């Protein structure tokens, strides 16, 4: 009892490459793909319903922002489907189930290409990785550096953010914002969150996407203790670790049109702000989702200083 036929798969070439620039450096916050390509022969003895496995490196994941991990089919050059796959998160393994393609054709070889992202649960901070991808029996490895973003800093105003989750059925996006990650003395701290853009220097711009921010937007604020270090990945997997101070700060969800503001007053600590807001779906399946943050503080010369950040998701 075992429909697995990896023993009948002959892998003739495998490769690990990158989606943006073959750096040896993965730009995880620019959504740089880690690409696994594998060429192989399928024995004639393989039949419809047999399965083969392919293993991701544990530090990668088929999607960095949604929970849909459905793998691309294995096809021939004309797009005829050779095998359909199901992904198992815990083992980071695809099980491909062969279609009747392998009953209809013989002496078949194929290629598959898998796009993956760094798994931020497994890669909290910048680090070196020896990635290993496996089409059992065969393994291929590559050493890389994972790099994350840095905050925009203008005097005591310092801030960064990512879209950490996207739900395309509920049409909600999650923004994880690091406020004052540098743990500076930020006087009269305000953080504004708005649909569209916020330039690095704080300037608002319409931008190339939009969200809905109103009285029903969810906004949570968490204080970071001085002994705590935030993951450079900008994604938090357990918020109970942090002090919920949502009722301690002043939050105006109607600060403007699709625009909210959080008044922190004087702080000496980092904070995490997690925002869940709705977006307007695109008629086909097109996404134009964009939301920006501005941090305002009072600098030592008693003028406002501004720092800005914008996250964007665009489709096809
Ligand atoms: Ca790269
Ligand atoms: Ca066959």
């Amino acid at each position: 009892g075992s429909n697995n036929v990896n023993d009948l798969i002959t892998v003739t070439k495998q490769m690990i490459t990158e989606g943006i620039k073959d750096d040896g450096v993965i730009q995880a916050h620019d959504g740089e793909h880690i690409i696994y390509t594998s060429d192989f022969k399928i024995d004639n003895a393989v039949k419809a319903g047999d399965t083969m496995t392919v293993k991701y490196d544990k530090h990668t994941i088929p999607s960095d922002i949604t929970d849909d991990f459905t793998p691309v089919d294995i096809t021939d050059p004309s797009g005829e489907v050779i095998a359909k796959g199901t992904f198992d998160l815990n083992t980071k393994t695809i099980t491909y189930k062969f279609t009747d393609y392998v009953d209809r054709y013989e002496n078949v070889n194929a290629k598959l290409e898998l796009n993956s992202y760094i798994d931020k649960k497994e890669v909290p901070n910048e680090t070196n990785l020896n990635l290993t991808f496996a089409t059992a029996d065969k393994e291929t490895s590559k050493n890389v550096k994972v790099e994350y973003q840095k905050p925009i800093v203008k005097d005591e105003s310092n801030i960064q953010s990512i879209f950490s989750h996207l739900d395309t059925t509920k049409h909600e996006v999650e923004q994880t914002i690091y406020v004052n990650p540098l743990k500076l003395n930020a006087k009269n701290t305000n953080v504004t969150i708005k649909s569209g853009g916020v330039a690095d220097n704080g300037d608002y711009y319409t931008g190339d996407g939009s969200t809905i921010i109103d009285s029903n937007t969810e906004i949570k604020v968490y204080k970071v203790a001085s002994g705590q270090q935030l993951p450079q990945s900008n994604k938090i997997y357990d918020y109970s670790q942090y002090e919920d101070v949502t009722n301690s700060v002043t939050i105006n969800k109607n600060y403007g049109t699709n625009m909210a503001n959080i008044n922190f007053g004087d702080i000496d600590s980092a904070y995490i702000v997690k925002v869940v807001s709705k977006y307007t779906p695109g008629a086909e399946d097109d996404l134009a989702v964009q939301q920006g943050v501005r941090m305002t503080t009072t600098n030592k010369y008693n003028y406002s200083s501004y720092a800005g950040y914008t996250n964007t998701i665009l489709s096809t």
